[PDB]
């Protein structure tokens, strides 16, 4: 998160920190959020060979009793996920156990307006990931403001962030929820490599039928 501020610890108890393993290189990370005691929603571009989820964290380098470290047993990536057009960037992760509900861990059930995104991602173009969960408020834009992304499609995606400001999600914030009036409306998907807003978020409402079908059959 660029241009944001540190979240009050444990004030977003649905936030998941994801550590992604691949076979050919070192670990990477993304965000995501708990929608069921055993299901985390995140972006499909965070897929990997295996993933570990930390719930209940603030400072991700300081282990505490609120932590719940859970294994992911199966990744369900959207079947039409497309790395050419960048569409359908969405994935559910089935947890090996159901998470405990505590004060620090809980689920989040289901243009012009201000919304909030949160993450442990880089705080600057050339900066490391943040140790602590950060958040920022961002303006929802008319779809015209994302025209320069050639494969942007207003039906599938949200255009997020006022170009006149420097506030943005960045690397490591992938998969984090965009909340508008306490409801998850988007997931961080992609933007410019220089972070100039706006950025493109997955529009959660278009994928509700697909979410429901995975959650009902597992
Ligand atoms: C795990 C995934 C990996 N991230 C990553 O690829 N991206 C690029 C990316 N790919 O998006 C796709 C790809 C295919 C289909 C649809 C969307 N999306 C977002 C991105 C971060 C980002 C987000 C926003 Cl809002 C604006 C710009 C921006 O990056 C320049 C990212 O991390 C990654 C790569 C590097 C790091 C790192 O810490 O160096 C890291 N924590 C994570
Ligand atoms: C996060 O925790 C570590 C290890 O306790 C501490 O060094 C660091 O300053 C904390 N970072 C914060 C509050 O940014
Ligand atoms: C991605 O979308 C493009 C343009 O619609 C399509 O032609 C392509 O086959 C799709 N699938 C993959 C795997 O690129
Ligand atoms: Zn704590």
């Amino acid at each position: 998160i660029i241009g944001g501020t540190e979240s009050k610890p444990h004030s977003r108890p649905y936030m998941a920190y994801l550590e992604i393993v691949t076979s050919n290189g070192p670990s990477k990370f993304c965000g995501g959020f708990l929608i069921r005691r055993n299901f985390v929603l995140t972006a499909a571009h965070c897929a990997g060979r295996s993933i570990t989820v930390t719930l209940g964290a603030h400072n991700i380098t300081e282990e505490e009793d609120t932590w719940q470290k859970l294994e992911v047993i199966k990744q369900f990536r959207h079947p039409k996920y497309n790395t050419s057009t960048l569409h359908h960037d969405i994935m559910l992760l089935k947890l090996k156990e159901k998470a405990s509900l505590t004060l620090a861990v809980g689920t989040l059930p289901f243009p012009g307006r201000m919304c909030r995104v949160a993450g442990w991602g880089r705080t600057g173009v050339l900066k490391p990931g943040s140790d602590t969960l950060q958040e920022v408020k961002l303006r929802l834009m008319d779809p015209q403001a994302c025209s320069h992304f050639r494969d942007f499609d207003h039906n599938l995606q949200l255009c997020v962030g006022n170009p006149r400001k420097t506030k943005s999600a960045f690397k490591g914030d992938s998969g984090g929820p965009l909340l508008c009036a306490g409801v998850a409306q988007g997931i961080v998907s992609y933007g410019r490599s220089d972070a100039k807003p706006p950025a493109v978020f997955t529009r959660i409402s278009h994928y509700r039928p697909w979410i429901n079908q995975i959650l009902q059959a597992n």
